[PDB]
């Protein structure tokens, strides 16, 4: 998160690290007990899911691994439409008042609406410096008939828009597959940026999550 603020404590009960080993791959988003949201092109064969801090890599917040992945199967690795994923926890998480599912939305919120994201990402670019803390950077969903006029064929249909004008505030590097909460609910999971990041008036793109909900229910489900 570039030019962003550290997220008030346990704020963020919804936010996962996915760890390579021990180190940040990608964000996620609790949705379930046993289920997190991420990108696709966040996919690996196992990670370990760290839940319950606003710390990266705290040595006193649960890791539980994770090996399966559930892919979108319209996912595209040339142009990232589709870019949602959901993984499968090896085991359930304890709820608590640290770890808490984020609520899927119902609606698609209109463009103007406020919202945040958050991440481990890397705080500058191109130049790298990943935090401890989880950062948070408030922004504004954008219509896609704005967004076009700076991403024109690159934008797919439910790829989401948010950023602030004449602003630096955005994702970046690491920050994939984290939430963006709009009228507590999941709107975005953090797809793909300009590069350098941080650029004003280059938004942050957006799985916008609203348009998987029959997916993700059908995926996760449990009985039916």
């Amino acid at each position: 998160i570039i030019d962003g603020y550290k997220c008030k404590e346990g704020s963020h009960p919804w936010q996962v690290a996915l760890l390579k080993g021990n180190q940040l791959h990608c964000g996620g988003v609790l949705v379930d007990k046993y289920w997190v949201l991420t990108a696709a092109h966040c996919k690996m064969g196992q990670y370990q899911v760290q839940l319950g801090s606003d710390k990266i890599g705290d040595q006193s917040a649960q890791k539980i691994k994770a090996t399966k992945s559930f892919r979108h199967p319209g996912y595209s690795t040339k142009t990232h439409v589709n870019d949602i994923m959901l993984v499968r926890l090896d085991e359930p998480v304890k709820m608590s008042s640290k770890v808490e599912a984020v609520q899927l939305p119902e609606h698609c919120e209109p463009p103007g609406t406020s919202c945040t994201v958050s991440g481990w990402g890397t705080t500058t670019s191109p130049d790298v410096t990943f935090p401890s803390d989880l950062m948070c950077s408030d922004v504004k969903l954008i219509s896609s008939r704005e967004c076009k006029k700076v991403y024109k064929d690159l934008l797919g249909k439910t790829m989401l828009c948010a950023g602030i004008p004449d602003s630096k505030t955005n994702t970046c590097n690491g920050d994939s597959g984290g939430p963006l909460v709009c009228n507590d609910t999941l709107q975005g999971l953090v797809s793909w940026g300009t590069y350098p990041c941080g650029q004003p008036n280059d938004p942050g793109v957006y799985t916008q999550v609203c348009k998987y909900k029959r997916w993700v229910m059908e995926t996760m489900k449990t009985h039916r």
